[PDB]
């Protein structure tokens, strides 16, 4: 029961900037996702979509530009599971995105759109948040 | 103290993971980001929180001299506590979390492409140290 979040950066982001997300996967949990979208719009464009499928055993990556999404990336198996706290870090570099989970590095979602068009980051689905930093 | 040997270098989206505890007797414990795995090497950043001065001290070393000393608010380590540190290299310096929160941006001063090594010492009881 903290979800939707929204931590909105008007200023951007910029390689160094490390997002910091822990919460739990809710007993009967089937996915929750992360966002980096480019605007408070509805629709806007993502640099990254990372996405925890509990119910599917996956964790998927994509962008969507201009309404379209493109190709799905996938990580190997699902570091997440129902009924467990996580820790995710999500790391901007000048080469694209590095996603860490409980002490480990799971997956390098090269990049696709401009970081610098980054605006906003949300947080959404079946996942009870605890907190959601940016440094 | 503890090596991590880092032939790699460090580019700015490197994070430093350190958890550990803090020994009741501890005095102070530092994090080094050394330019070179010989002793005596540049330092591009000490980290030396120092719970016996109630106190944090940031600094770096360039042949032999140790450059101007920074200082953050306050100390956020107590005796017999473990602690969560995160060091965050960016374009324009690193960053150090303690916590929950952002403690301290120290300026970068020695390029940062010359980093080869993190060296842990002092009254530390380490954990776990994991370069991202």
């Amino acid at each position: 029961s903290n979800v939707p979040h929204k931590s909105s950066l008007p200023e951007g982001i910029r390689p160094g900037t490390v997002l910091r997300i822990r919460g739990l996967v809710p007993p009967n949990a089937s996915r929750f996702h992360v966002n980096l979208l480019c605007g408070e719009e509805q629709g806007s464009d993502a640099a990254l979509h990372f996405n925890p499928r509990l119910d599917t055993s996956e964790v998927v990556f994509n962008s969507k530009e201009q309404g379209s999404w493109g190709r799905e990336e996938r990580g190997p198996g699902v570091p997440f599971q129902r009924g467990q706290p996580f820790e995710v870090l999500i790391i901007a570099s000048d080469d694209g995105f590095k996603a860490v989970v409980g002490a480990a590095q799971y997956h390098h979602f090269r990049h696709r759109l401009p970081l610098a068009r980054v605006r906003l980051v949300e947080v959404g689905g079946d996942v009870q948040l605890d907190s959601v930093r940016i440094f």
